[PDB]
Order: structure tokens, then C-alpha cells, then sequence
């Protein structure tokens, strides 16, 4: 019930450190700039208990779905085999994954008219603003 403020059709419009973000999570020079240049979208629904985000762009295209605290395996669009688990903090979804040790928090929150997408890994984020397609 708090999921239906994401739930719709989003397409990516601003992009904010992103390259140091996609650097920090171990992407190569030439993947970086092709992946840089992509404007995915992100399209949010919901069957009963379960959440579905899938994301296309010229990139990669992804998706994943799940049970809200039920960790499962996540396959990333640089393709990092992680393990995710995606929860809520009151109205914000905030999904975790880890990889070899590592870790990396993205929190998806609705701020006005927008879906605000914080990725943090380390020291370093980067914020991916969505808006309805
Ligand atoms: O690309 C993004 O805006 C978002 C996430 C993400 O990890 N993206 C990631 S992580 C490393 C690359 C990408 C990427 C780049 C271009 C197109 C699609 C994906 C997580 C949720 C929002």
C-alpha cells in the first residue's frame, strides 16, 4: 500500500555523479561512458505481495522481483551477480546489495512529482531523478 506512490512508468532525467558511483562498483572505462550516455526507464508494479522493477534502456535492460525483507539474487545491468534484499523505511525503498564483500544502499524515495533514486556506495553518491513517463 505505501509501494503505490512508485508504482507507474518512470524515465530517468538527471543524473548526478554517476560515473564516480559506477567507477566505485567496479565498472570499466569503455562500460562507463557507453552506460553513462543511457536514459533507462523504471517501471514499478506490484501483485500482491510481490514487487516487480524492470528497466530498459539502450544499455542493458533489467529486471527483478520480489518480497519486501526476502533476500534474493540479483543479476545488475554491469552484471554483478549480488545478493538483494529491498525494504521499506517508511515510505522509502531501500535495497541493498552485496558482492564480494562489498556493499551498495539504493534508496528510491518520492520527493514532489518525482522518484529520487540515492545510490551509495563508500564514500561515493550518486542521485538518478526519475519522473512519470
Ligand atoms: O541506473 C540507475 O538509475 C539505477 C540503478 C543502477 O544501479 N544502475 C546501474 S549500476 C551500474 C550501471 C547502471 C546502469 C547504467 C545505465 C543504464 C542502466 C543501469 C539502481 C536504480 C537506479
Amino acid at each position: 500500500h505505501m509501494c503505490d506512490a512508485f508504482v507507474g512508468t518512470w524515465k530517468l532525467v538527471s543524473s548526478e555523479n554517476f560515473d564516480d558511483y559506477m567507477k566505485e562498483v567496479g565498472v570499466g572505462f569503455a562500460t562507463r561512458k557507453v552506460a553513462g550516455m543511457a536514459k533507462p526507464n523504471m517501471i514499478i508494479s506490484v501483485n500482491g505481495d510481490v514487487i516487480t522493477i524492470k528497466s530498459e534502456s539502450t544499455f542493458k535492460n533489467t529486471e527483478i522481483s520480489f518480497i519486501l525483507g526476502q533476500e534474493f539474487d540479483e543479476v545488475t545491468a554491469d552484471d554483478r551477480k549480488v545478493k538483494s534484499t529491498i525494504t521499506l523505511d517508511g515510505g522509502v525503498l531501500v535495497h541493498v546489495q552485496k558482492w564480494d564483500g562489498k556493499s551498495t544502499t539504493i534508496k528510491r524515495k518520492r520527493e514532489d512529482d518525482k522518484l529520487v533514486v540515492e545510490c551509495v556506495m563508500k564514500g561515493v553518491t550518486s542521485t538518478r531523478v526519475y519522473e512519470r513517463a
